[PDB]
């Protein structure tokens, strides 16, 4: 392990963060060590921030211009200057805490210059502030109230709902209430949003919303708008798939089957149309090694940064240097960026560690590794998941120390490919024995078996229905897991194909119900 003094000499990165976090959790960072340490942290968010703050709390920040404004309370705010009054009224909790006579006074003070504040003040003088703000069609107020409390729910008329998409909060609002199946009056109201007023993710979610109310014509119009506006081909394909499922225009399915993006939708469309499986690149570097240490996490952070900030020209230089067997995962990574995501790279590095598993298991392992890490041995996530299979420390230590009783086990062994694949196999066995489907296994790998079980216990998820299992896949209640499953499923299909163990993706879909 590295001392704090040694780490401080490394460039700031997630790897340096991880090793600082390891010192913090072992109580090895003194109050003195901690003094300059925020400047040594690359991403000062989450557990590293809360551990550091147990040693040195942060006070900040109050803009010194307004410090005096924060010496008033709800009982003394009428003594504050007008600037201080309006700063403190940025907080809806602060407004809620005022007495109603003071809300009336302040509403009058601000009626001319700040009718937004007046609207919220008089709204909080009623038993339903959301109803008041909706009657005013105060869009900024609406979103401030929703952020304050998700519990408000009311029917919204055609005029009001068509104004909501112009506000930056709309996309997360729509996503959250549709996926969480919350705020039903708001959800029903959003059926009247004109597709002309939405785009991209928002249009797509509004298509999903319309399907849940069996408004299939409105759903088609939203999905069509999403397909026309999405920046990424994979998302466009997801929208075209819905266009096809709803109205069965064979030009939509034809366009989907010819996509440059390899995803479950394009793979499915290819299968339905007797279109050949997409071309998978074959990478076989003749040069066997270079000088790069594939086991140094710091070296990976540094080369990743360079690769991501390389121009079109510098990528060709890095491609050549890393065109070796030993650095195959870095090579494929460089090519994927360098060919602008047009070529399909599905490598199988360190294959000797999995070649004795059955091919279906090989493909599942490889499918997970590809999405988790792109096979980078020293991969570290923002939550400090580790190595090719991206194990969290807690589970790594549980398996390595308690279950397998590996002598001298340390969580950093997860950076060794033999260990990653072996532990991945071990955990995938647990999950698959309980869940069966590779899609459900992927949900549970990323999101946990508890979340997956709770989702599958629901009456409205992965049951029979007109648009199942595709609808359920859109309603997986955690965005990261919803995305992850779709990607890992595609990878799985590809690797099964590459291992001469093909399965029709239609069989996978049938088995979800
Ligand atoms: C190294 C790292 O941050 N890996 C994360 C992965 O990132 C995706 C990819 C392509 C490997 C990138 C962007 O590095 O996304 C997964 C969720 O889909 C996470 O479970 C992984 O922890």
């Amino acid at each position: 392990q590295y001392s704090i003094e040694k780490l401080k000499k490394e460039e700031n990165s997630l790897a340096k963060d991880y090793y600082i976090y390891r010192l913090l959790e072992k109580n090895k960072i003194s109050k003195k060590d901690a003094q300059d340490l925020n400047s040594h942290i690359f991403r000062y968010i989450g557990k590293i921030k809360s551990e550091l703050e147990k040693i040195i709390p942060l006070k900040p920040y109050i803009n010194p211009k307004y410090a005096k404004c924060y010496t008033y309370t709800a009982n003394t705010i009428l003594d504050a200057n007008l600037t201080c009054q309006s700063v403190r009224l940025n907080s809806l909790v602060f407004i809620a805490s005022l007495n109603s006579k003071d809300r009336t006074t302040l509403a009058q003070t601000f009626k001319n210059q700040r009718p937004d504040l007046t609207n919220l003040l008089l709204a909080f003088n009623t038993s339903d502030p959301m109803s008041y703000i909706v009657q005013k069609e105060d869009i900024n107020g609406f979103f401030k109230l929703y952020n304050y409390s998700k519990k408000y729910d009311l029917d919204l008329n055609t005029s009001l709902v068509n104004k909501l998409p112009n506000h930056i909060g709309f996309k997360d609002f729509a996503q959250n209430i549709i996926i969480k199946k919350e705020n039903p009056k708001f959800r029903h109201s959003m059926l009247e949003i004109n597709p002309e007023n939405v785009s991209e993710d928002s249009a797509f979610y509004l298509g999903v919303n319309a399907l849940t109310y069996d408004k299939t014509e409105l759903a088609y119009d939203f999905f069509k708008k999403a397909a026309q506006s999405f920046k990424s081909q994979s998302n466009k394909d997801n929208a075209i798939f819905w266009m096809w499922l709803i109205k069965n225009n064979e030009e939509d399915l034809k366009t989907l089957s010819q996509s440059s993006s390899l995803n479950i939708y394009s793979l499915y469309a290819k299968e339905l149309t007797n279109t050949p499986f997409p071309k998978i690149e074959s990478l076989n570097p003749s040069k066997k090694k270079n000088n790069f240490n594939m086991q140094d996490p710091f070296a990976w952070q540094k080369i990743n940064k360079q690769i991501r900030d390389a121009n079109a020209s510098q990528l060709d230089v890095l491609a050549k240097e890393f065109d070796t067997q030993e650095t195959l995962p870095i090579y494929a990574y460089i090519l994927e960026r360098k060919n602008n995501f047009k070529k399909h790279y599905f490598i199988m590095p360190y294959y000797d560690n999995i070649k004795d598993y059955n091919k279906t298991r090989q493909a599942l392992i490889l499918a997970i590794a590809r999405q988790e890490s792109r096979f980078i041995p020293t991969a570290i996530s923002v939550s400090y998941a580790l190595g090719m299979m991206q194990f969290m420390p807690f589970l790594a230590n549980h398996i390595g120390e308690k279950e397998l009783k590996i002598p001298n086990f340390d969580q950093d062994f997860m950076f060794k490919p033999e260990i990653a694949y072996y532990f991945g196999n071990y955990h995938l066995n647990y999950l698959e024995s309980r869940l069966k489907s590779p899609l459900f296994v992927a949900y549970a790998y990323n999101g946990g078996i508890g979340f997956t079980n709770r989702m599958l216990a629901r009456n409205d998820m992965f049951k029979t229905g007109k648009f199942e299992p595709f609808l359920s896949m859109e309603l997986v209640p955690y965005q990261e897991s919803r995305i992850y499953g779709k990607k890992v499923l595609a990878n799985y299909i590809v690797y099964r194909h590459l291992l001469n163990d093909s399965i029709k993706i239609s069989d996978i879909f049938e088995n979800l119900i």
